[PDB]
């Protein structure tokens, strides 16, 4: 509308600090930025969700369970959305590769906790016997 994109320079400086290959030496761009945003609108997804990092945090999380069913557009876009959730939460990745991977996994370790509290519910009931 009347401006688009929000991220400053300030702040830009963060994300053109992030690489685009793993073993390369390209940085994030503007134009990336934009990209993705522009597709959160037809992503049935608010653009205004990017200028905060917990907003990200849904939409990755949309995206998550359709990195298979989506095309590759699918996956170009949790590749960027990956490495500006990390800029928002200051945590300053290595690449494409280790952004995505440092949201992955961290989703493989709530899982886990997620589904630990139902031991606390269940019965627990121990026994031993002796000589
Ligand atoms: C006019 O109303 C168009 C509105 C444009 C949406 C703002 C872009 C979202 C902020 C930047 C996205 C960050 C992605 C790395």
């Amino acid at each position: 509308g009347a401006r688009a994109s929000v991220l400053s320079g300030g702040e830009l400086d963060k994300w053109e600090k992030i690489r685009l290959r793993p073993g390369g030496k390209k940085q994030y761009k503007l134009k990336h930025i934009v990209w993705a945003s522009r597709e959160l609108e037809r992503f049935a997804v608010n653009p205004g969700l990017l200028e905060t990092s917990e907003g990200c945090r849904q939409i990755l999380g949309q995206l998550q369970p359709s990195l298979q069913t989506g095309s590759e557009e699918l996956r170009s876009l949790y590749n960027t959305i990956a490495v500006l959730y990390c800029v928002h939460q200051r945590i300053d990745v290595k690449d494409t590769k280790e952004a995505l991977d440092k949201i992955e996994e961290e989703q493989n370790k709530s899982k886990k906790k997620a589904q630990q509290a139902a031991a606390d519910t269940g019965n627990n009931s121990q026994v031993s016997q002796n000589y």
